[PDB]
């Protein structure tokens, strides 16, 4: 059993919700929360800028710290940093941005960082600003990650949408 709440179930591992992950985050304390980041861990807007501000920039500097040391991550890459006031960890995945043309079939290979962690809170990755299609990522997710995963959808009517398709 876990503290999970809402969620509707899609698959065996996979379960979804209309939430703000930050608000969920805040309210769970997950062991994990995914950040659908971009290789320099710049968290400017979306959900990792919305994590960012829950963390009052905390998040930020140590990602900061984090690339002068390490350098850029991969597109389809990840790292694990704190999780600060929202969870023990953070996983930063970074999925292909389409509005920067990077290549789509890169998303298996975020979602695959998914499964080095029993249980996660995690959005959708690269929806919203990144351009790719949520009812792709969400095929993807499910067709990808075998560990627990609890899906945050901020936007209502996607999330109806995202449930009314699913195959
Ligand atoms: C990766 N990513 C996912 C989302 C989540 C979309 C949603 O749950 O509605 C998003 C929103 C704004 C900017 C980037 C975003």
């Amino acid at each position: 059993v876990n503290s999970f709440s809402g969620y509707l179930k899609l698959t065996d591992n996979v379960y979804i919700k209309n939430a703000d992950i930050v608000e969920e985050a805040k309210k769970v304390k997950p062991t994990v929360v995914v950040n659908a980041a971009n290789v320099y861990l710049k968290h400017g807007g979306g959900v990792a800028g919305a994590l960012n501000k829950a963390t009052n920039n905390a998040m930020q500097v140590e990602s900061d710290d984090y690339i002068a040391t390490n350098g850029p991550l991969k597109v389809g890459g990840s790292c694990v940093l704190s999780g600060h006031n929202l969870a023990k960890h953070c996983l930063h995945v970074v999925g292909p941005n389409v509005n920067k043309g990077e290549d789509i079939q890169l998303l298996k290979s975020a979602y695959e960082n998914f499964n080095q962690h029993e249980v996660l809170l995690a959005p959708l990755l690269s929806a919203g600003i990144f351009g790719a299609d949520p009812i792709h990522s969400l095929r993807v997710c499910v067709d990808t990650v075998r560990t627990n995963v609890y899906l945050a959808v901020f936007d209502k009517n996607l999330y109806d949408k995202l449930v009314s398709s699913f195959l």
